[PDB]
């Protein structure tokens, strides 16, 4: 068994999606969110569900908040965290921003850590592997891997924000059982 080390995403987020309204109902939450899921693997051979939900940042054009959880039905226990270069001092969301052409521009985590202005965009992810024996100090054992959103400034194999149907999804990961 090989633990996942990278998950690659591509495809589009519809620039025209409505912002989530104040006191949204069930149908309104669904309408304002693009939800994605994909299977990753831990080092013990077990599969986990990686869920990333995207929604526009109210009040900032070309900006979306992505909320990430491994195993949504156990998300309190997995305590997923995401960051740029780290998963310490951070929550489980990031803001992805696009330029006026619809192309990826930056990702910023909840601590303010931000991608370089050019090149590939990697978001580090970690979560507790539940049931795994804790570590030396007793802390829960975690699995870390990257989410690769593509190359800044290009549409090929990269997440985009055009005025077109939402299609963003994970296309590949590298672990297996």
């Amino acid at each position: 068994a090989k633990a996942t080390t990278s998950v690659n995403y591509a495809s589009n987020l519809d620039k025209r999606l409505p912002e989530l309204p104040e006191g949204a109902n069930r149908a309104q939450i669904l309408e304002s969110t693009w939800s994605t899921e994909f299977k990753v693997y831990d080092s013990f051979g077990e599969a986990h569900e990686l869920q990333i939900d995207f929604a526009r940042v109210p009040g900032e054009v070309n900006a979306w908040r992505a909320t990430v959880n491994v195993d949504p039905t156990n998300a309190d226990a997995t305590a997923t965290r995401v960051g740029i270069g780290t998963t310490d001092g951070v929550q489980n969301s990031f803001i992805v921003r696009f330029d006026n052409n619809g192309h990826l521009a930056s990702v910023t985590d909840t601590a303010g850590n931000v991608t370089s202005p050019a090149g590939q965009v990697l978001v580090q992810i970690s979560y507790n592997v539940v049931g795994a024996n804790p570590d030396e100090a007793g802390a829960p054992t975690r699995h870390t891997f990257d989410v690769n959103l593509g190359e800044i400034g290009t549409s090929k194999n990269t997440i985009t924000q055009f005025s077109d149907k939402s299609t963003t999804k994970a296309y590949e990961q590298d672990g297996y059982t």
